[PDB]
């Protein structure tokens, strides 16, 4: 049932998606590197609990790397949310539960704040909301060979593994990934978390639940937890860290089943 096709929505993103299973439509947007490789194993378990799971590559990540590029340049959330609903719309997809990491969690809430009328219900995991110390170096690195390198080893400083989890992603997927890095880093971390509507209004226009990795360090997702109590956002931690879709995919799948059935 795992079918996989692309699209091109009228801003010129060329995406590539997949979708499996059938039921109430349940979305998996990837982290900011918009690799949805990241997501296949997970996925199948998602769907088999009696959901249309949708995914796909980030406009100008991977093989959705085929986009203009203001669509991977100064990246806001709600330019994100913008990308998300125009694939959304072209894939019939009415209503769904929406999942999102790093910078798709900020695309979450700007679908919360932006597009509630779309979200039956939305789980955000680790936000940005500042710009963090150790990214600062990867932030205008001419040289993309060097920004790869520099970008892939702080990103694997955020996955909570060690044995080969993150190595079993391919090495297809691990080759769009190194185009991906340097893209990423000079078009998100100097752009998405200001963006980030963690405004008190704009967090209950829909249902949310809010999660951090259970490894990584107190301070740097800290204002999500203080955001998420201060706002009656149901908040909860998940093994590993940045990538539990990764690290933990059958832990990861039971939460997203949970919350969307919740819902239902």
């Amino acid at each position: 049932m795992r079918t996989r096709s692309n699209i091109t929505t009228k801003n010129g993103i060329h995406w590539y998606y997949e979708q499996e299973g059938s039921g109430p439509h349940v979305v998996l947007i990837p982290d900011g590197l918009g690799e949805c490789k990241m997501f296949d194993k997970p996925m199948s378990l998602i769907a088999n609990s009696g959901f249309t799971v949708t995914t796909f590559d980030m406009p100008g990540m991977s093989r959705s790397s085929e986009a203009p590029p203001e669509t991977y340049q100064e990246i806001t959330a709600q330019k994100l949310a913008s990308y998300v609903i125009s694939i959304c719309d072209e894939l019939a997809i009415d209503k769904a539960t929406f999942w999102g990491c790093a910078s798709g969690g900020c695309t979450v809430l700007a679908l919360v704040a932006d597009y509630p009328t779309r979200v039956r219900n939305a789980l955000a995991h680790e936000v940005p909301t500042y710009l963090m110390e150790d990214l600062k170096p990867l932030l205008e690195m001419d040289d993309e060979a060097v920004s790869a390198a520099m970008s892939s080893n702080v990103v694997v400083g955020s996955v909570g593994d060690i044995e080969g989890s993150w190595q079993e992603l391919g090495e297809e997927a691990h080759a769009r990934l190194w185009k991906n890095y340097p893209r990423w880093a000079r078009g998100y971390p100097g752009y998405i978390p200001q963006s980030t509507p963690v405004s008190k209004e704009d967090l209950i226009k829909a249902p949310l639940d809010w999660t951090v990795g259970a490894s990584t360090p107190t301070a740097r997702f800290l204002d999500n937890i203080v955001t998420a109590t201060k706002h009656n956002i149901p908040f909860q931690t998940l093994p590993g860290m940045h990538f539990p879709y990764v690290t933990h995919p059958e832990v990861f799948a039971e939460y997203v089943v949970e919350k969307t059935r919740k819902y239902l």
